[PDB]
């Protein structure tokens, strides 16, 4: 690898990490999880996904923060940077989702020390049917066993899409994707010379989660239809006056 | 370097393809549409390994990548000097004939734009061949029976692939990731094709029991025979 792709994968790894950061401080913030409540409770169901809703916001909010660090992102239009993010944003999710799985509790750690469990996602009125999936594409996240670097890199070359909806400037996002998959490519070749097919089983997880992102659109069809109210922002990206202002900022 | 078994794999897959090969003009498309897919199910047979799956999974892997290979083969067909596309021997159609079939003009660009851009990926016999059989072979399809296999069972192609692609063209490193970010391009038309499919229903354009089937019991009879 070329000492300039090494400058840009630890610039790349220190803006995700930063994110990571980020939340925590916004932990104490968010909604209480019910305790002690029923768990067929409507009620408590109601809150529960309330409780996820302010997580998924928070999560968007590090997406998008994370996308103004990539290097070339703010040097596209912003009516393309927000149809790169629509359409990116609950990938990003399911990647971040998949990093923060543990496959010897079976539980998904959101922010410091946030765990739900598959029965806890049920509880707040997600159909198994769509909770499944996501559990499933955790797994094979873990048996590939992705470092930082590589998630970072796969995280840069799923938002520079050309594949995306309303992209008024395809040519120019494929040209901002190709370094982020040199690098991607010649940091799998270092890192693991003897597994040559780990390279093309991260690219192939892209496919995944376009399936994925379909699903997720169904389901948040089916919620809203269910009388699950969204946050006006994931409403909006999922249906943006707000996304601008984020992006403005 | 390929070895002889991996050469002999990919001209038993080009050699199976070879072998395989407005109310008016619309009936004709969908009287094609099931000739196209009756020729990926006889080549599903073909690929080895496809058989060796139960039914459910054989059916599962088939009903998500028709579609996908239809498009992958409506790009092969597609000629850019006329903005064509040939079917069979000398049926020639420009974006406009689709049109006036009653086609919607939304859905047909997005596949001529997937014919235009795999056209500038200049993909030979043998690179299609593969990716067609590492696109069958795909574990993130619905209703999965046994997904640990079907892995197994890409793996080759996709291990002949990229040996292939990095012998045909040394130069281009990226050439192989190229072709695999068609198939990220082909999910995302598999699920537009699905809202057009539902739009010609609307139309009182009906799709065959055939294609009603797969893009909503018979694919049991042309996998059978
Ligand atoms: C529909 C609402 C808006 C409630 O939710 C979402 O859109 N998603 C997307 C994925 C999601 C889902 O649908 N099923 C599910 C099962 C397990 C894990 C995540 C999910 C859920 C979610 C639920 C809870 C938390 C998250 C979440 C996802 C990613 C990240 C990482 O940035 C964080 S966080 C707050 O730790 O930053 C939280 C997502
Ligand atoms: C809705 C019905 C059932 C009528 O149509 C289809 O579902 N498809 C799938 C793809 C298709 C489409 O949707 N828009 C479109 C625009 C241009 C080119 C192909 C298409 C069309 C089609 C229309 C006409 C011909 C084909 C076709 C596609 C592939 C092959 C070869 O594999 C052959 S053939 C007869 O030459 O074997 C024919 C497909």
């Amino acid at each position: 690898l070329t000492a300039a792709q090494e400058l840009m994968i630890q610039q790349l790894v220190a803006a995700q990490l930063q994110c990571n950061k980020r939340s925590f401080s916004d932990q104490p913030k968010v909604t209480p999880w019910p305790l002690g409540a029923d768990p067929a409770s409507g009620s408590a169901s109601q809150q529960r996904f309330a409780h996820f809703t302010e997580l998924a916001i928070i999560s968007v909010q590090e997406i998008v923060d994370f996308a103004k660090q990539v290097p070339g992102f703010l040097q596209l239009g912003r009516e393309d940077q927000i149809a790169l993010l629509k359409a990116s944003t609950i990938e990003i999710m399911l990647l971040e989702t998949a990093r923060r799985y543990n496959h010897e509790t079976e539980c998904i750690t959101f922010l410091k020390d946030f765990t739900y469990s598959k029965d806890d996602f049920h509880r707040a009125g997600l159909q198994v049917e769509f909770i499944n999936p996501i559990f499933e594409f955790s797994r094979a996240m873990r048996r590939l066993g992705l470092d930082d670097a590589e998630y970072a890199l796969l995280i840069a070359i799923n938002i520079f899409s050309a594949d995306r909806p309303n992209v008024q400037e395809p040519g120019r996002v494929e040209a901002l994707q190709q370094p982020y998959v040199e690098a991607l490519l010649s940091y799998t070749r270092i890192k693991r010379p003897q597994d040559q097919l780990r390279f093309p089983r991260m690219l192939m997880k892209l496919v995944s989660l376009r399936t994925l992102s379909s699903v997720h659109s169904e389901q948040v069809f089916a919620l809203r239809l269910q009388d699950k109210k969204l946050p006006p922002l994931l409403s909006e990206i999922w249906d943006h006056k707000i996304l601008h202002r984020l992006l403005q900022d």
